[PDB]
């Protein structure tokens, strides 16, 4: 695992996270300020992270397609475009604003909050926060629906192969594409279901986190709809880093979805299967209890490309 | 230190906290529901807290004067009354609503959040959250002004002597009185000051957390104004458990003040010295950078008295 | 919590345990050896436990009624007798041999195993192991049935009041009475039940460990049958320290029950309600999935009384 | 170090382990079930291991020569054969049954036990456990003979070079060969020896774990007999992961030997030197205090090869 | 265990310590400065210690007999006098200067060093350091002779009864008497001995830390000479907190002895038995390998008495 | 990160360290002893380090230019020479003796001290310690001047690229060049300065560890003088591992500087800029508060080259 290195996509789950999404100002000065801050993001990452012996603090910067075109008009990753909104038969995935993403993780909340503070300070009037979630780990790697969340993530070389751009787009080798969606749950509706009904919605057993048998696995379970098999029988993964969040006084119980892929075609096909259904109409039952409030796609440059921005 | 015991006021600082303030509904049914939940608060405390081997989870329930009169009309602690608002020459301490306080602490946020979830679920329509703060520890026991915060707290027997009702009100022995105030900081104004100017505002050195020498200690420093000396030369302490909180996108940088005392006369005199000044006008410089958004006083019953509520 | 002190009944749950039950030889020399080892048990406890900085190692010695009569013929705790076997309408609680119990706990298995090794070495031919279980903590304080196990234990002063002999038998003040039963589960039968059926067997929700509502709580749930209410409405607790154990190759999935009480009348009434039923026949559903292989009652002397044995 | 990846041979020592050895049923259906479970072993490994933030859980699957021939008749690693039994002048190394090995390690026993439970459940009637040991770390990396055990293991690239198949058998690159032997000790005989006599048996000092000087090192010490030097003066290592186990009531004090090598010729030569002696008759003194109850050799396929099994 | 409370004698062993011994200047101003610093020692203790969440930092202040007479001429503990030097047949225990002792302990060296820095700064020219040792824990609670050191310490109530002044000197109830001696070892001479010879010098087995059998225990072992039995057969303990220290380049391998007792008669009798021998001449063999460079006795006032000093 | 591998330069910061510098004896026998010990340094490293489960212990051996010429007369790294002393306008960097460096790090002091003990024992009369510092981490990665120290270190591949010899000197690929300097501080002079004056001396803010703005950054700050930019605008880093040390009774407050580089030209240019100034005379203000007592340069051989020494 990388130590205090920007753009460390492959880091393991953490106890705390911060997801910041910002819009950049329209002026040339604002664009220059944003590029200065993000290209030098190793500065604040080390300024905060070096203070913890374990060096758990990580920070991944994503850049939206529209802002990318403002700063790197003549060179662009092959599949960078704004999040494509989905209108399913029942549920929809909106496309909401965002020019910059900071995906910050650490063993402690203070490290995440302080790095966010320093970044927001440095950006000043050049950018505006449009979404902010301070995520926390919930029991034994569970989400607020009470299921272990992240089990089938690829790890190690499989994670690198699934998440990072390779030979297919060599100018951007080592970058990634990340999609975020902030989901809010209907906990009263969810906790109406029996455990076995919930297991059929997800596709795994609840306490024990075991995938349902083939002959028990619904065609519209979350697991089935998010399993991506090509014509050669090869499976394709994304790398997810979801975290819980919420407010008891707003009855807000949330899962913040974040998913990295070497090609957003994989993540986008998962989203189509979830929202539109496979076959069409046979959509993901998780969406009957979970509403996406945001949806934004970013390019994650390699460190070399990030350092170059604004030049 | 107590293990999974309601009303454990003397617990040491923690990495995470939750401060919930609620108003109770006006109906007899709502009053009964509230009394049922709080008198049996050991249930949810153990249901959540037993799941962590260390047993770090604690929960202190406070009850406001007005709600107290609804449920225990014939027996009342000697000094229970609503928070008295202060109108200083420059700054004010408002008195804001609250019938119930839950002061929850643990080594992890999930334990605090889950206990809060279970309590809010159990109360249902009988109470409404009016303030909610998820506090976090910031570096080496610091607040967001960058000073170590809690240093001079009494510990052990001194803490018991300072915080818990004794022989002076024997029907309520082992209870306490707690005041909360949610403060928001003007960080841009604060970080205009030099370190030495900030040290003179607080009354201690910043990195090293050492009290200023007598000949360097201002008469309006926070330390001076919060030092309470009686005519016999005896000092009187309160027990504080402040925590950081905030939102980067709202430029909200907060200190949640919580202070326990065996007699609210001590806490109230501190507040008068801070807001009104000693001499009058010579008010606490911390308030030039910190604004109180809430102010609420609660009685913390002993476990025996808490268990009795609603009977 | 006590540090390296024999007879520390009130210790919190641990990650590892060892339960040893032995029978003493019939000779005077064997009796003397046993008394020498147990009266000086602080020796091995410190010899092993001092090697861990945290000092997590504890050791409680219990003595059976028959062996007690061999060594302290003229002075006996008021309620010491052999475990009374129960023959229920379906399930039975056998009374099985044991003169000595060592209930050993620590943060690590090696400390438990090494203390057991040293004790068995010291006893030599004077005693014979008749039951041995190396217990382990399972996830978030669960037993192998998948429920959090220990939630409603009394803690702190409530634990002392429930577990330790007081004014009622002053010659034995600070002692306790402990019952052990080694249970083996029918996991295939258990995992036939739905989650909700299992919750009705136990009396709490499974993942969330919340007691069922009064109007959902069966009369034959484990929680109902193990709730002991006297005529004055006062509840009576025992202090339990159960641990998981097993062998995959023997399909042995176990819960080792251990329960301390100041008067075995409480534990015995719980057992009658479980095995015989209340009303008679309405027995504890946990026993349809759990079979007791052992049942033995011991007196736990205070340290002062333990040190005196053999004199 | 790998995270939740099957066939992770190079993992560092752990606090807990589980060694399971099974025989597969004779039927085609049983063979298919076994291949299904082992080829998809990443499923249970993640189902259990993802629940611990640290991701300490590992699982290495070994396959015996006879079972290998049932499932991969046309492609076989160069040196796969059943364990060759040794008959020394005094001690013998038996060859005992085993078609499947699961070498499971984690920071906690529950993770090892739960993964074993899930694997045994999935195999059902298709395989039978023939050996099962739950290993534990003993003090500062010691075995039950009281010596630090594992000191001279190769680490990092040396470990990869020693344990993993390379260019010499490219169809099986990244696999390994593992031998297990379950040893039981005669502790009363061992603890007759002086410390210095024990140091001469092992070849290192006891408390300090320092190799004996050349002029003090016996020709039949364990260290000498297990040092493998080729004609070019190059040394050859194996990668060992021994753990303690035992039962106090059976006077069973055990060391579970497990050793990985890229070519079983190295491990086999060590065993010959130990049991037969070098020169013949000059056998390893450790065997005067340690008796091998099992002896079984397995091929450890790379992940790619493991995933392919049963196809 | 106490939290951030001066004069906490009963604290468990720690990973790091600092032993500071100082002489006070002769002037009235120097005496006043010393009394100001020590009576207010809770200030620096909290200033440093509050910065660690665990609150592991402790500080015990001792005051020498001569300095005591300068500051509290009309009230003195019953047994306060300067360390009495011993001249044995072979080895001697010198009496060396010291007016003030700070016995500082924590989980980390930085906390000990920083508290020492702040104390030395505050004392300035009013006192001079005459001995300074930064102690460290060595493996599993061992000293540099390789034996576990501290095993038979009293704990909990036994520690309070052994270390703290009670009804016998009520004006000083809760105080203690502490002796320090800095020992340097002859490691080359020690490591000439066999393990069994070393075990006979100490009185316990080396790796396993078990007291030798009565029929194997020499009359001049350290354990025998430091066992104090009165005419009624009652044993008397002291509370020790030894730590390792040293310098590789000076061939300095040290044990810092520190021992607390409610009456220095116990510690003094141990020292006589060690240095003079029982019978006379039969002195402690540890002293053939260990030379005392310092010897100083201090009174440890209760917190109340300490706070009063200089008034 | 490497596990128990000699010459592991890239290891992250640790809680404890030991820096040993020795001079070798002049005789052929002494040279042979030194080569035997250092070429086999993996022996003691594993003998000590394997005893800690985490395997935190590391040991890097450096060899001085003069000793190198005694043992490897026909093959030498391209830039190995003795430390070049600097005589600045105010401050000087002396060149002081040293043939061998051991840079030892671990999570605990005992591991560092014990490895040092074993190395010094093995060297015996063949080498003499000339400098010895036991370093400790101070708060949140700070030095005794109160600044976070190490922030801008390169990590991961940047660290390898900065510290390790590559294609430019292929016979020594994987080696490094290390310079040590032991600095003592004038704390009374330092703590005269305001925080802002100290920030201008260092080039970063003190509590928050943020680099000063370009328009606030002095030309003679430590950060400016230690920033190395080539004509192509490429920056060049060194890898530093400084630690605090000191003695309160000697008023010795120290920073032990240790810096690794693939070519000592980088470290030497930093030192020239610090001591001589850029422009000449504009020297580093840190040196007005910090005096170098030692200065020594060593070659750090790769493991392969180290193992070969003395052959
Ligand atoms: C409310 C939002 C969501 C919730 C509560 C949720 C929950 C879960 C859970 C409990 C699992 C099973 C354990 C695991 O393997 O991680 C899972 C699996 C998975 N989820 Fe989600 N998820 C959410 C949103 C999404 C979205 C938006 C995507 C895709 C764009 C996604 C992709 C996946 C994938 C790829 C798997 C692994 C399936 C497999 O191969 O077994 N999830 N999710
Ligand atoms: C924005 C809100 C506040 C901030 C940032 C703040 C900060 C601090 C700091 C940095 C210290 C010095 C270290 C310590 O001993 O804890 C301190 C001390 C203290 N504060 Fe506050 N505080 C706040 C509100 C309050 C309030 C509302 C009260 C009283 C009602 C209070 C009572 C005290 C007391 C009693 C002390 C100890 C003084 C002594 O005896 O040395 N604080 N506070
Ligand atoms: C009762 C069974 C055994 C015990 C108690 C035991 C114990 C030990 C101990 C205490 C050491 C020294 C520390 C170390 O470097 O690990 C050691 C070394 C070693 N053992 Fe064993 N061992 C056992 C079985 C085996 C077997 C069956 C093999 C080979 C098939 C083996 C191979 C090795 C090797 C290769 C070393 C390292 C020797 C060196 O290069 O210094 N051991 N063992
Ligand atoms: C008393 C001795 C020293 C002290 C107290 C000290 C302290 C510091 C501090 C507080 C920093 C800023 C945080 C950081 O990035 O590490 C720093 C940076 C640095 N120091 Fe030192 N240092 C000392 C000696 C040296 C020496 C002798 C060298 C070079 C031979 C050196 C090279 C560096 C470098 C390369 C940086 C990073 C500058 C940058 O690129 O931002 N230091 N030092």
């Amino acid at each position: 695992v990388a130590r205090l290195a920007p753009q460390a996509v492959l880091t393991p789950p953490s106890a705390a996270s911060l997801f910041l999404v910002l819009v950049a100002g329209d002026s040339d000065d604002d664009r220059a300020t944003v590029c200065d801050v993000i290209s030098g993001i190793d500065g604040p990452l080390k300024a905060v992270g070096f203070r913890e012996l374990a060096g758990s603090l990580s920070c991944v910067v994503g850049v939206g397609a529209q802002f990318w075109d403002r700063v790197s008009a003549s060179s662009k990753p092959a599949h960078l475009h704004p999040f494509v909104p989905l209108s399913g038969p029942v549920h929809s995935a909106p496309s909401t604003p965002g020019d910059l993403l900071f995906h910050i993780k650490a063993a402690r909340k203070d490290l995440c909050f302080e790095l966010g503070r320093q970044i927001v300070s440095a950006l000043g009037s050049a950018a505006t926060v449009v979404d902010e979630v301070h995520g926390f780990r919930y029991f034994d790697s569970r989400d607020l629906l009470g299921f272990v969340d992240g089990t089938e993530n690829p790890t190690d070389d499989d994670a690198a192969d699934s998440a990072l751009i390779g030979d297919e787009d060599p100018d951007f080798r080592g970058g990634s594409y990340v999609i975020v969606q902030k989901y809010l749950h209907d906990m009263s509706a969810w906790n109406t279901l029996s455990t076995e009904e919930q297991e059929r919605v997800i596709g795994r057993t609840k306490l024990e986190n075991v995938e349902l048998d083939d002959d028990a696995q619904p065609s519209n379970s979350h697991v089935t709809l998010n399993t991506i098999v090509d014509d050669d029988g090869v499976e394709h993964d994304i790398l997810r880093d979801n975290m819980a969040f919420g407010s008891l006084g707003e009855a807000e119980y949330g899962t913040y979805f974040i998913g990295y892929a070497k090609d957003p075609a994989v993540t986008e096909l998962m989203l189509r299967r979830m929202f539109l259904g496979e076959p069409p109409g046979n959509y993901d039952r998780v969406l009957d209890f979970s509403t996406a409030a945001t949806g934004t796609l970013f390019f994650v440059p390699s460190r070399d490309v990030l350092e170059s921005l604004g030049d």
